[PDB]
């Protein structure tokens, strides 16, 4: 519920600040795919975090 | 000691390298090269990344300005 709300409020939050360090950072990258590539992250964020931290390899478990 | 600055930039490049790959699978529309770009960004900044993503967001604040 509302302990569900958080859960989304957290995921978009890094999702923002995201989309902002690769607007800044990616020269001619567009406002929305910035946005698109960052949600994808933010919702994904403990295999990236793992990812990341160690080891790529962890991007495995990314599903599609 | 510099072995280790091999063997850390190396593990920078095949991190890129798989972002990029699951960046244009998983962003309708991003080009290779704008994939390219932002995933040798971040691997180059990986620890900034994991400590953004393992909790507080904040962390990305302490990306500098870019060059």
């Amino acid at each position: 519920d509302r302990k569900l709300a958080d859960a989304h409020d957290q995921m978009l939050e890094l999702a923002e600040l995201l989309t902002d360090v690769l607007i800044k950072n990616v020269p001619g990258l567009s406002e929305k795919h910035a946005e698109d590539a960052s949600i994808y992250m933010a919702k994904n964020r403990a295999v990236f975090a793992a990812a990341f931290k160690n080891n790529a390899t962890a991007l495995s478990e990314l599903s599609e």
